[PDB]
């Protein structure tokens, strides 16, 4: 408690010593509370209005126009402590994981040269506007590196001064650029070095992209075994366990030297110790700790919820396959008969999954799965939609399963050779495209992003006739030569300049593993969509009238959204599809 946490709560007292108070009407429960100061502030959604002038009849869906519009009562639970049984099976699984992740790759630290070139083209790594503007100015003053040599000889010494989380089913924890830096140099390598590869982890689909997805389940399911099972947890992130986060750090027993001492005190001072400033309207700062639940970066949250998930779907396994009675207590017996399953079958039980962070697809040995719910539940993992001793549900095609937000359709090209492509309902898809996130957006700059939606589109969804459309008129109605570009950035393959054709046969044919006869596609007519029903089945407007007026005319749309950006050099991609062909 307050020894590892009391010198960041002592010295944000001060900054705020005109304002300190004890309240007494604090709404926190299962957060520890230690006081609040004065503060007065909070970015909500803007639509793209390239994108939306050139979807029109989606101007009158609800499911789009909603989108653009507008728990921190379930950060505010508490999980119980995990039977000696489970705490048993979880620290057997999680030596064995390291171990095996561990095999072809080596811990070592991240740079600043690294974590420089990184802010310099704008990842997404969750800092705070204050002293310098942005990320990119930080980086370039030599104070700011002082201010993390002081606390980086701090961690060496087992203490944390300005380590201190900021709150803002989505909660996200900013901290200062100079934390996140210390976070990144420790912990960086899982990312940077693809521990959670499918080649690496066997379950995992670090750096795989959307265009692999489909192929990796359909892999799953040539499989011998029983349904496939994606069971979604309700909150994750809150669902987190002290005995969780002790099972990660030992990541650091893989470690040596100086990275071994940093890491070590990620995981003890910022991850089993943590302190938050969030804002009440009642509006003051109020600060508050807890042990458990997760709060690093999003990119480490990514790496240790596979890392876990992969730890909690092999025990659901060794349930169903009978390999332990209780988790009550396992016996000596019990636990050598589970360290064999490991050695004997541990990759081959990885290779039965597919996972991302807190989303899972496993298709285990036999249907004993589905009722094995004992070890789950006690680790917390309770099932989102489903009561909680109620058997899973699983799926009979791979075709039908969810993951990552999308479902896989299998579509047989003209010459005979299978494309496995990403889909989910059209509306979804359509309404994100017509959002923007922040200020102060250009006309240039809001086209780039529509340009980059639209590349995406021709890319991943191809197949869906009204984004084959829609994609061609953007891209005709943004000047040629003007960059993609988005403000948070998986392989993006569509952020490029050159001939969507191009990177479309490089994708889909060149690189493709599973494509054995690599004849390049010599037009856009080639590839194929989703037969008609299934296109409407998925959300589709083909059919509509006002679907045939918006096609039929598009040159006038196209010519619209010229006209607003002026006098450019345009290229006209509507003749890459049969019907504008004459
Ligand atoms: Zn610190
Ligand atoms: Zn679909």
């Amino acid at each position: 408690n307050l020894d590892i946490i009391g010198k960041r709560i002592e010295k944000i007292k001060q900054e705020h010593e005109t304002s300190w108070h004890y309240d007494q009407d604090h709404p926190y429960k299962t957060w520890a509370y230690h006081g609040s100061y004065e503060t007065k502030q909070t970015a909500s959604s803007m639509v793209n209005g390239v994108v939306r002038l050139l979807t029109k009849p989606w101007d009158i869906i609800p499911m789009v126009t909603q989108m653009a519009m507008t728990f921190k009562e379930k950060v505010d639970t508490r999980t119980q402590e995990p039977k000696e049984g489970t705490k048993k099976l979880m620290k057997i699984t999680a030596e064995w994981l390291w171990k095996e992740l561990g095999k072809k790759k080596t811990p070592r630290m991240c740079t600043r040269e690294e974590f420089t070139r990184k802010v310099r083209s704008n990842a997404a790594l969750g800092a705070i506007f204050n002293k310098w503007k942005s990320a990119r100015e930080a980086v370039e003053d030599s104070g700011f590196w002082e201010l993390v040599d002081k606390e980086r000889n701090l961690h060496l010494e087992g203490k944390c001064e300005t380590c201190v989380y900021n709150m803002m089913s989505r909660a996200i924890w900013y901290m200062w650029l100079g934390a996140r830096f210390l976070e990144f140099e420790a912990l960086g390598f899982l990312n940077e070095d693809h521990w959670f590869s499918r080649e690496n982890s066997l379950s995992g689909v670090e750096g795989e992209g959307l265009h692999k997805l489909g192929y990796i389940l359909r892999d799953v399911s040539k499989k011998e075994g029983g349904a496939m099972y994606a069971d979604d947890t309700a909150g994750w992130d809150t669902r987190i366990t002290l005995e969780d986060l002790k099972n990660e750090e030992m990541v650091t027993n893989h470690m040596e030297g100086e990275h071994k001492k940093l890491a070590e005190a990620i995981f003890k001072l910022t991850y089993q110790n943590k302190v938050v400033r969030v804002q009440r309207p009642t509006t003051v700062m109020d600060i508050i700790s807890r042990r458990d639940q997760r709060g690093s970066g999003q990119v480490v949250t990514y790496g240790l919820n596979t890392f876990t998930n992969m730890e909690a779907q092999l025990i659901r396994q060794m349930e169903g396959e009978g390999v332990f009675k209780s988790i009550q207590h396992l016996t000596v017996t019990e636990e050598i008969a589970v360290k064999n399953w490991l050695v004997r079958v541990g990759r081959e039980r990885l290779s039965r999954m597919a996972i991302s962070g807190d989303d899972c697809v496993v298709k285990p040995l036999d249907d004993r799965f589905a009722s094995a719910l004992t070890a789950l539940n006690d680790m917390g993992k309770v099932r989102k939609d489903i009561q909680q001793w109620e058997p899973s549900r699983g799926w009979n095609d791979w075709t039908q399963v969810p993951f990552c937000s999308h479902h896989f359709h299998e579509l047989i090209m003209k010459d005979g050779r299978v494309l496995v492509v990403p889909c989910r309902n059209q509306d979804e898809l359509i309404g994100r495209a017509r959002i923007s996130q922040g200020a102060g957006w250009s006309l240039r700059e809001t086209a780039c992003l529509g340009k980059s939606y639209a590349q995406m589109w021709s890319l991943m969804y191809f197949h869906r006739r009204d984004l084959r459309l829609a994609a061609n008129a953007i891209c005709s109605a943004v000047p040629s030569h003007w960059v993609p570009t988005s403000r948070t950035t998986a392989t993006h393959e569509w952020m490029t300049t050159e001939d969507m054709l191009t990177v479309w046969n490089r994708v889909w044919i060149q690189e493709n593993p599973w494509m054995e006869d690599k004849t390049p596609v010599e037009s856009w007519e080639e590839i194929p969509y989703l037969g008609k029903r299934e296109d409407q089945w998925c959300g589709s407007l083909i059919g509509l009238t006002s679907r045939a007026t918006w096609a039929k005319n598009i040159q006038t749309a196209i010519n619209q959204v010229r006209s607003l950006i002026g006098n450019e050099e345009y290229t006209d991609y509507m003749p890459s599809m049969k019907r504008f062909r004459r």
